[PDB]
This record gives C-alpha cells, structure tokens and sequence, in this order.
C-alpha cells in the first residue's frame, strides 16, 4: 500500500511543478550550433566541453583547421535574468541511420519560473549569431544557350559606396528598389505585372556596368549576366532566359547600342507570360540609338543620366584612397584637378591614383600629369 | 504563378456572372453530358477590340 | 591569336576576384609599352644570366 502511494505521489507532484517548470528539446534540428555556440560565450566559466574538428581541406594542399567548442555530455547550471536554470545534455541508445550512425541527442533546459519571455529572448540572440558570423555572395548567372548555369564563385560583394556617383544618384535609386521589393501586394491586387524596368545611360566608363554589380550585394540579390553581343541570342531565346530565371535575382544587360529586332523585344521586355519578381538593367553607351517609345512607363520606369567626374566624386575617392586623413587634406587635390583639368573621366580617376600608391601628397603635386 | 483575383480585371457588369455560372454548371454537372452520349466538351468564344482583357480575364478565370 | 583581341582577354570584367596571374616571355622586344603599365603589371623585373653572387651561392 505505502510502496504504490509514493511511486504515485512522486509523479504527481511533478505535474504540478510541470506547471511552473519549462522544457524545451530540441532534437538535431540545424539549431544546435547556434545555441551551443551561445552557451559557451554566454557563461564564459565552464568545464565540461567537447572538440569539434572541421577539416576545411581547399585543393591547394592549404589546409585550414579551427576549433568551436561545446559543452560535452553531462549537466550544467546557468545564471540568467532569472534564478539558476538546470541545463542536461543526454545520449540514448537508438541510432541514427540518416547520415552518420551516432546517438540520438536531446537537450533540456529547466528554469524555476513560470514565464515562457526568458527563452524567447534565449532563441533570439541564436538568430543573431548565425547570421552576422555568416556573410552573402552574389552568385553570378549566364545564359548558357537556352539555360542559365553559375559563372565562376559566388563574388564578394562589391559594397555600394565603392561607385562613386553624383549626391543623391546612389540615394534616389537604392529608395526606389528598396519600395519595389516590400511591395509585392500593391501589383497584383490592382493588376499590373510585377516587373521593373532600369535604364542607365552616359559615356562610356562612367560606371553603368560597375554600379549593378554593388547594387544586388546591398540588397541580398543574385545577378544574371546576358550581354546583347551574343551569336547565338534570337527572338525566342530571349523570351524564355527571362522566364527561367531565378528567383531573388537582377537580369543585366551590357552595351545595348551593339545589338535581334525592335518589334520581337516587346514581348520580352513586358511578357504577360512571364514569371513574377524579375528586375531587369539595361546599360548603354549611347542614349542616342534608343526609341523614345522604349522609354515610357510599362518598359522603363525611371531614367536616369550617369556623367562625368564632378567636384563631389574627385574628393571622395582621393578619401578612398587616402583615409583617416582630415577633412582639409581632401580639397587640395579636388582644387588643383578641376583647376588643371577641363574634362576628365571616372576610369581615368581610378588609373591615376595607381601611380601614387601610399603617397598622398604625391597624388596632389603631379596633377600636371592628366593632360 | 500567384492567383491574380478574378475582381482585378474588371469588366462590365452581368459579363463576369454569367460566365462563371454557366463554367460552375459545366464543371458541377458532369452527368448531363455522358449519359446522352454528347462529347464532354464546352466551348466559349470572346471577340472584342485588343487589349481589353480577354486574355487577362481567363488567367484570373 | 591577335594583339588587339589579347585586351579583354587579359583583364576580363566578367571573371573572379582574388586572381593572381604570372606571364614570361623571352623576348621584350615584341610587346607594347603600353602594355606593362600599372593594372596589367604591378612589377617589372629583369632575370640576367648568373653573376658573382650566383656563382657563389650555387
Ligand atoms: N562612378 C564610378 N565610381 C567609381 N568607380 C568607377 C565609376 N565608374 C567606373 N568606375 C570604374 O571603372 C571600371 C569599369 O567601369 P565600367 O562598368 O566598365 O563602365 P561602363 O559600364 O559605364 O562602361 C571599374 O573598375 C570601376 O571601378
Ligand atoms: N478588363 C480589364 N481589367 C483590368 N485590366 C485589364 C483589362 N483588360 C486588359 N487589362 C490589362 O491589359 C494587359 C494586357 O491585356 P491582354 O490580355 O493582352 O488583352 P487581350 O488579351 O484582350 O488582347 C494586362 O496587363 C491587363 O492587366
Ligand atoms: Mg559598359
Ligand atoms: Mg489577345
């Protein structure tokens, strides 16, 4: 009688503390790293730890090992906001026959309060981790017949300050691709395709093709390399490059005055059969060879004009190049350059100050070398 | 691709109604057709000007 | 092969990042001046038969 009461008892009381006790298991669900990581940082005074290896082994004969550590199999106490929170760590007999035949593994947290805020904050700062250690690539894409295949590596992103244009040229289009993206609902409801048409005209080397390239890293989004000089690029096969495209993705063109007919790219640029979220940038060298109707709303719905260095771009980029300078020092050089120069392109600005690595007063007393 | 709303193409009023019922009875009645022997087929014919949306409609349709 | 069409071989704007390339050539009295400015080589160098220090070390 006494015996069958207590084994009864026991668990009853449980459920009662079940009430004001938390659990949480997560069971080899791709968070572990995330919260394991945290937990070593969080504590910063721990003892039962566990080696991961990771063998980054690049075809060079360049091996690159390092070492994130976890706790190990056991117990552990934590001190959070609130009072002392019992952490297990336990292993079972079953196994895993997905990837590599290892034990089952679940973790428990168990807190003292009866308020379910403290984990959430937990999780969050999981999130945070994973994404700030992690950085994005631009994954380049060309249309390799009627497909598109990845070009080379995932580039590093090319951040947006490096091209220097004219102030309010870099705002006034990061505003209006940044409004397109957060609305998707404001198109279909009201039943106009959901595709954006960008024109960049100016001389050549002003920096059209060169801006694109920072735009997609800014804005999280992949590229899709197509230049309009290709043998083997008709009608057709333009209709269908723009239909398979990924998602997530900016569709370039490059040098549209050396191209295909008028008539058949009316369908390509505003295709009712097409698929959704596809930006498309188009590039020319020569704004003089384009159809004033190409240009109107429904194909291109912003123009806008790409010139030559102004006084704004000849003192940036002596800050690119020379920075932690004062302020002073990056008007001397932008003095004497409009002073001993009528006419001067971007290109050229990048090539000069090739000539004078690491020496910036060098850069200021040879302007005399541009004519 | 996502479901453009039928209300978004919008056309004169009684056009949409009497169009949709008469599909609903198609697809609602499929025993009408077989047991009289009758191909189980239904054909519908839109003219008009272009670009009023008789394409338009039958995507949202 | 050409000389004109050698430019966008060289230096290609739709190529990778982090690229390191090594030219030799026997013979400098082919090329271009303009060809060996900054952006195409960074370092010009001249390899000479063996002098006293050579010959020493060897
Ligand atoms: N406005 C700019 N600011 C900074 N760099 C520029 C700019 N315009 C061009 N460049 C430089 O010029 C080079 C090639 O430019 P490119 O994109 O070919 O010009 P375009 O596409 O207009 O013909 C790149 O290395 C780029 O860094
Ligand atoms: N009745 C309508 N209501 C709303 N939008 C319409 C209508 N008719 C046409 N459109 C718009 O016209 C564009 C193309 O119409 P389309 O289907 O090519 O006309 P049709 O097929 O009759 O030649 C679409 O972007 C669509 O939103
Ligand atoms: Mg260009
Ligand atoms: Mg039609």
């Amino acid at each position: 009688l006494a015996m069958a009461r207590k084994g009864a008892q026991l668990g009853l009381v449980a459920f009662r503390r079940h009430y004001m006790i938390t659990l949480e298991v997560p069971a080899r669900d791709r968070s572990y790293a995330w919260l394991l990581s945290w937990l070593t940082r969080h504590s910063t005074r721990t003892q039962h730890l566990s080696v991961e290896t990771s063998y980054l082994q690049h075809e060079s004969g360049r091996i690159s090992t390092k070492f994130e550590f976890i706790p190990s199999p056991g117990n552990h106490f934590i001190w959070y906001q609130g009072k002392w929170i019992r952490v297990e760590r336990n292993r079972d007999m079953q196994m895993v026959d997905l990837q590599t035949g290892t034990p089952w593994e679940s973790v428990t947290f168990t807190a003292l309060g009866t308020d379910r805020k403290v984990f959430f904050n937990i999780l969050e700062e999981a999130r945070a981790l994973a994404l700030q250690q992690e950085e994005g690539k631009t994954v380049m894409y060309t249309a390799v017949g009627s497909e598109w295949r990845t070009f080379g590596y995932p580039r590093r992103r090319r951040p947006l300050d490096s091209v220097v244009l004219q102030q309010g040229l870099a705002d006034r289009i990061v505003k209006d691709i940044r409004e397109f993206i957060d609305n998707p609902k404001w198109y279909i409801d009201r039943g106009i395709p959901y595709r954006r048409g960008y024109l960049l005209y100016g001389p050549p080397g002003c920096g059209k093709s060169s801006f694109i390239t920072a735009l997609a890293g800014e804005l999280e989004h992949s590229i899709c390399l197509l230049s309009l000089t290709d043998s083997s690029l008709s009608d057709d096969r333009l209709n269908h490059l723009l239909s398979v495209a990924p998602q997530q993705s900016l569709v370039l063109l490059e040098d549209v005055d050396a191209a295909l007919t008028f008539s058949g790219l009316l369908n390509a640029l505003d295709g009712v059969a097409s698929t959704e979220a596809r930006i498309v940038f188009m590039t020319t060298n020569y704004i003089d060879r384009l159809d004033p109707a190409l240009i109107r709303p429904g194909r291109v719905d912003l123009k806008e004009y790409v010139g030559y260095c102004s006084h704004w771009q000849l003192t940036q980029m002596f800050q690119r190049f020379y920075p932690g300078q004062a302020p002073s020092l990056a008007e001397n050089f932008a003095e004497h350059v409009l002073k001993a120069t009528s006419e001067i392109s971007p290109a050229q600005v990048q090539g000069y100050f090739m000539l004078y690595k690491n020496d910036p007063m060098g850069a200021v007393h040879n302007i005399e070398s541009l004519r």
